[PDB]
């Protein structure tokens, strides 16, 4: 019940007690490990809202005060009336950065407390939305200088009423499938760029074209809108090695900015929180360049490389993946975008872990997404020993708005 | 109760039943996951269910189950066990026993080979002496000159505790780790304590940066007893890279045999507290793990220097650059002196193949993905794609705990 982490390249043995105060649930049992699984009403809605007043109102050394019986005292009220409750705009700000903080999968969570929150709960279209998207990018982009954001859309009342972005991210490349049998572009979004000429957008048909926003207020009909290209900070890959490589034809976008999960705060459903940080180096070079169902890239620049393609203990991919890794962050900072490198994060969380250990009593943790995707036992996190626990509140995951949508 | 897994690489999603038939605990519940925890005397009474059980694994897989021949065997082992609190395998069973505790260990990536292992039934054995002829036979047939062959030799089970056999190293062969005064290691850390160990046992230390440790045996409970394997059986390779001359250089050699002696092998509720048990290197476990740890012979640096990489900013990727080219002498080594290796990709890719096999012919395959994932380009590996559901079944390999905090000294 008072759980020990230890770390075995350091022997630093952690105390979690933070993990009692857990109430979701992993997917696991004492039967089995679900851990590298990808995704394992006014009575509901009280304890919810008052569990949430109470770690508030305790973190700002007012646990048992009159403005904090008050407040449960009121939004008891309300819910009994309204069947729902509104925050104020403190309780919001602290439950978006405390959902950050409690994203066990987060390596960057050393960072939480400084987000910065855009109240978007009087928007009413998906203009609006579009008008609330773009100052959030321009925000978070700022001139490469990034800044972590999320933006918080209306909340959910009766499920017919949803605020929901369709993109899963609000900067991404299109995806389309040529009748030569392959993918060109991003293949992680056939289906929705698919759906974007479905609802009328014009699609270049190129490899990097930054998609459409496709927005949705109060349960309408989606609407299509183009962010402003001078809104969406690209950065051309280069190898500062390699001159050939610039000739790949590779770019990214410096702005991750993951809009399709639900925020949960007091039982409260956001369902709209579009949120934005920067990129770690290995989820453009490694995953988003490399994994075989996206740009899948490594065979070309093995061969450019010209290494022994014959046999796989050559271990060229390896030595391409490197390679390519190295040009993703050469070409960010020297075009001063904001990145951080798989190291400098890992060991940052490590500090932080401690952190959160030292002055909360433990930290959610889930290994198999912390421990970075390439290289990992030289970084610290792989020799940590992680707690896996969902606290609240948090942001969850949300099935894809077209199988939902009732047209 | 049915459970999907998915390979998010290739959307094929197996069906597992096979974690009905688990027993014992994973250490997570509802609201904790301890997946990335490293480590989360039996009485008469708790005795025959187990028996019971495996044996009818046993039949079953044999395809006699319920027969005369199943049936008078339980009736046997169950008299066997009210009259000596205990009881003994038929050499079918050990054999059947060993190959399933390996299909069985969801942290194995090369279980692929599982059918085939070489059983040495060492239970005739009495002393220390004796292990060590055992050990030394092993270790000459497994080696095979090159051409590994999966093998183990199972010592007496357990009695009362009192009386264990015990292989005090943590494989056969492994390099002693020396602690200098002012706080710098020679050799390998991982076994500075055993190490002093062997040395208060008597073992005069070379005191080299690999010197092969000696045996440290103990049979039927009594004090531990030092033995050299000879020399000419312990084979080993030298360390050199394709393209680099100077890695040569660089004085790394590792051995070709990975013999693992620290563990407990259960079959039937029969504990064999030495079985030790040796299959092929994949290359990472060296390059990766022996060679980069920091916390092991810590090598990234020194290699990084020699290459002449950019090791003012972690960003140049210097440890990364450093480690994939280690790796490729650690296997083109073992590769041009024909010993046998296998690289993280290829023994991944077996992996899923040999797992969808499992859930075809056997409706499961509990794997630790913590622990099957390679330790340098995850992803670009099949598994790290691949969902796994992790449970334990018996027959298993067990940990437990270092003999030398538990043993009883006689003097
Ligand atoms: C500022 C720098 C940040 C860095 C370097 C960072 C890093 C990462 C990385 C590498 C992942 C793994 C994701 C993947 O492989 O797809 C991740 C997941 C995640 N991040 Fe962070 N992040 C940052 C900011 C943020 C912010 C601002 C939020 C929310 C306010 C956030 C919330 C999350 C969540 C909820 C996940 C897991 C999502 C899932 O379960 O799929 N992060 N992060
Ligand atoms: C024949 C080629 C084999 C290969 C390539 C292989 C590969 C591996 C690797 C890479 C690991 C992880 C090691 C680590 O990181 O510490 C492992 C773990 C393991 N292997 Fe295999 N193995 C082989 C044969 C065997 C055999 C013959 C047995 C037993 C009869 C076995 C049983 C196990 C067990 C029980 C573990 C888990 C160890 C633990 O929980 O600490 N393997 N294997
Ligand atoms: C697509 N992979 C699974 C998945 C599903 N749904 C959301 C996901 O988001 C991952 C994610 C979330 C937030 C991030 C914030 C910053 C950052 N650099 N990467 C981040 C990556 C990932
Ligand atoms: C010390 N490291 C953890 C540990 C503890 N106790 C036993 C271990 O065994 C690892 C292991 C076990 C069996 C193996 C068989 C073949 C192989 N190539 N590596 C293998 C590696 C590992
Ligand atoms: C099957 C496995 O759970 C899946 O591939 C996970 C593994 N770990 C991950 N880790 C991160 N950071 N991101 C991911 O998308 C995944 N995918
Ligand atoms: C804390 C964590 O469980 C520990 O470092 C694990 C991670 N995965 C591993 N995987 C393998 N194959 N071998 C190991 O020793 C470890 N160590
Ligand atoms: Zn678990």
């Amino acid at each position: 019940r008072f759980l020990k982490v230890k770390n075995w390249e350091t022997d630093v043995v952690l105390t979690d007690t933070l993990h009692l105060k857990s109430t979701l649930e992993t997917g696991c049992t004492e039967h089995i490990c679900m851990g590298s699984i990808m995704l394992p009403t006014k009575d509901q809605l009280f304890p919810l809202a008052k569990e949430f007043l109470d770690q508030y109102y305790s973190s700002i050394k007012r646990f048992g005060s009159k403005a904090h019986m008050d407040r449960l005292e009121e939004v008891n009220k309300e819910i009994e009336s309204t069947s729902t409750y509104q925050l104020k705009d403190t309780e919001l700000i602290y439950g978006a950065k405390h959902a950050w903080r409690n994203a066990s999968r987060c390596v960057g969570r050393i960072q939480w407390s400084k987000l910065q929150v855009f109240d978007a709960r009087d928007c009413t279209t998906a203009h609006g939305m579009f008008n609330y998207i773009c100052n959030h990018v321009k925000y978070a982009t700022n001139k490469g200088n990034l800044r972590s954001a999320i933006t918080i859309f209306p909340q959910r009342t009766d499920g017919k009423h949803d605020f929901r972005v369709w993109n899963s991210q609000l900067i991404r490349y299109a995806g389309y499938k040529q009748p030569d049998g392959s993918t060109l572009g991003d293949p992680a979004n056939v289906q929705f760029t698919e759906i974007c000429i479905q609802q009328g957008w014009k699609a270049p048909r190129g490899r990097f074209d930054v998609l459409p926003l496709l927005l949705q207020a109060n349960g309408n009909d989606p609407e299509l809108f183009q962010i402003p290209p001078e809104l969406v900070l690209e950065v051309p890959i280069r190898h500062p090695k390699f001159d050939w490589f610039k000739d790949l034809g590779l770019k990214w976008y410096g702005l991750p900015a993951v809009s399709n999960m639900l925020l949960e705060i007091g039982g409260l459903e956001f369902s709209a929180c579009p949120f934005s940080g920067w990129y770690m180096g290995t989820e453009i070079g490694v995953r988003d360049y490399c994994d075989n169902s996206r740009y899948n890239i490594l065979e070309e620049v093995a061969k450019k490389m010209d290494l022994d393609m014959r046999k796989t203990s050559s271990l060229w991919k390896d030595q391409a993946l490197v390679e390519i890794n190295i040009a993703v962050l050469y070409s960010f900072q020297s075009d001063k975008v904001t990145i951080v490198d798989h190291h400098s994060a890992t060991e940052s969380f490590i500090k932080h872990m401690e952190n959160e250990y030292r002055c909360r009593g433990g930290c959610p943790a889930d290994w198999v997404w912390i421990v970075p995707p390439m290289s990992g036992s030289i970084t610290p996190v792989f020799h940590q020993e992680m707690l896996n626990y969902r606290l609240t509140p948090s942001f969850e995951y949300q099935p894809d708005p077209w199988n939902t949508h009732v047209w």
